[PDB]
């Protein structure tokens, strides 16, 4: 308990993890500057955690790969849909563009129904992908704005 109205320090929260089940790559696209666009679409996949719960119906990673500086990054760009565990349809989106000093990105969640107040958070997301290319993983918590 603090003296105010507002707790302050830090505070970051565990959402969820998604698991996305990819199916059926495209070949790596060449862009002007020498990077590649890999799109691999979303057959499905789940969201759970105490901050979400979902089924993942459709969707593609368009993730761009760009060397710089001789190392090779992902931009992780994803674009997802489905519904929650209430039935509320929701789309999320990861931006490929993960300027702070971060190695993650964010995810805005955009849902209604008893989700309804992941609009408001900062969320950002960690990533994974297995050897196979068949599964990825996120794992997502709230930060401070």
């Amino acid at each position: 308990h603090s003296s105010g109205l507002v707790p302050r320090g830090s505070h970051m929260t565990y959402l969820f993890s998604a698991t996305v089940n990819l199916g059926g790559a495209l070949a790596p696209i060449p862009l002007l500057g020498g990077g590649t666009r890999v799109v691999e679409p979303i057959t499905g996949g789940t969201i759970y955690g105490p901050g979400f719960n979902a089924t993942i119906e459709g969707g593609l990673a368009a993730p761009i790969l760009i060397k710089e500086n001789g190392t090779t990054s992902q931009l992780p760009w994803v674009y997802a849909y489905g519904h929650a565990s209430d039935g509320s349809p929701f789309y999320i989106e990861e931006d490929g563009i993960g300027s702070s000093a971060t190695q993650n990105t964010r995810l805005i969640i955009q849902v209604g129904g008893k989700y309804a107040d992941l609009q408001k958070m900062y969320v950002l997301g960690q990533p994974s992908v297995n050897e196979e290319r068949t599964v990825a993983t996120v794992e997502c918590w709230s930060h401070h704005h």
